[PDB]
């Protein structure tokens, strides 16, 4: 594919910028700050009917559309680790809860 991360009939967010994170457990502090597959500062959601959702309905959804497109489950893939998937759940969530507001702004 010339560039195209997974959208095809997801709507993508904006590269958020220059991403950030504390974490609740030093490892995947430690895997952030290894960088080299830190992912871009983006996110791919699909656009819902309901357009009355909040930061759980929606985002949990979001993050899991985001996670198959970057390929990532140590139950498939079996190269990753479960401090990289916890790095790329809490970073997609709080990517995805930014994005989830222009849903409802795009409406």
């Amino acid at each position: 594919g010339s560039v195209v991360g997974g959208l095809g009939g997801y709507a993508l967010g904006s590269a958020m910028s220059g991403m950030r994170m504390n974490f609740d457990r030093p490892e995947e502090r430690q895997w952030w700050n290894e960088n080299s597959n830190r992912y871009p500062n983006q996110v791919y959601y699909k656009e819902y009917n309901d357009r009355s959702v909040p930061e759980g309905r929606f985002v949990r959804d979001c993050v899991n559309i985001t996670v198959t497109e970057y390929k990532i489950d140590p139950n498939e893939n079996q190269n990753v680790t479960q401090v990289e998937v916890r790095v790329m759940k809490q970073v997609i969530q709080e990517m995805c809860m930014q994005q989830y507001q222009q849903y409802q702004l795009a409406s």
